[PDB]
C-alpha cells in the first residue's frame, strides 16, 4: 500500500498483546514508545531530538506487529509525545520512501 | 526514485540561494533548518518534540529545492541536531510512504 502525507502517518501496532497507535518516522533512528509497559531486563539509554536529550528504557528483541508485519527489534520506552515507529522497524517491514 | 530506509534519509536541498542537507523526516509537521540565515520578517513559534520544545523563527512563502522540486513553503530556523524536512514539504513534492 502507498501512503501519502498530507496526514500524519499513523499505524496500528501490536506489542505484549496489545493495540497502540504510532507514528511512521523516518525522521526516527529507533522506535519509541510511551504508553505501554513491557516485560524483562532493559538498558538505560539516551536519545535527542529537538527540545533536547530524554532518558528512556532500551528492551531489545521485542516481537511487534505492524501493518500486516511480525518483526522483532529494540524498542525504547520512555517519555514522548508521540509514539514513533523508527526506521529500525521500518526497514524490517518493506517501507520506503518514493517519490 | 526510491529510498530504502537502512540508512537517514538525507537529501540536498537548496535555500537562500544556498545549498544544505536534511533529512526526509515523515514524523516531522513541519521543516526545520538550523545551519541558514532567512531574509525578511518572521514570527516566534514553539514546537515541541523528543526532549521537550524549543523556540524558532517561522518564516513563510520561503522558496526551497529539492529532489528537483522548486516548491514554497513554511520554514522554521532554529536549534536542532538536524535538519528537517517535514510533511508541509514533502507533501509537495509527491514523496509518500510504501509498503
Ligand atoms: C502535544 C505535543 N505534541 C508534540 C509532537 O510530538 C512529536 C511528534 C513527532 C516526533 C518525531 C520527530 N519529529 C520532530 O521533531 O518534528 C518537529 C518539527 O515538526 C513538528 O511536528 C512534530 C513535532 C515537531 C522526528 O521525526 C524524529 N526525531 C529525530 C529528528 C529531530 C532528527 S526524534 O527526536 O523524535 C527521535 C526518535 C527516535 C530516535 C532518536 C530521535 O534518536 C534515536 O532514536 C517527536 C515529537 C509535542 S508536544
Amino acid at each position: 500500500p502507498q501512503i501519502t502525507l498530507w496526514q500524519r502517518p499513523i499505524v496500528t501496532i501490536k506489542i505484549g498483546g496489545q493495540q497502540r497507535e504510532a507514528l511512521l518516522d523516518t525522521g526516527a533512528d529507533d522506535t519509541v514508545l510511551e504508553d505501554i509497559n513491557l516485560p524483562g531486563r532493559w538498558k538505560p539509554k539516551i536519545i535527542g531530538g529537538v527540545g533536547g536529550f530524554v532518558k528512556v528504557r532500551q528492551y531489545d528483541q521485542v516481537p511487534i506487529e505492524i501493518c500486516g508485519h511480525k518483526v522483532i527489534g529494540t524498542v525504547l520506552v520512555g517519555p514522548t509525545p508521540a509514539n514513533i515507529i523508527g526506521r529500525n522497524l521500518m526497514t524490517q517491514i518493506g517501507c520506503t520512501l518514493n517519490f
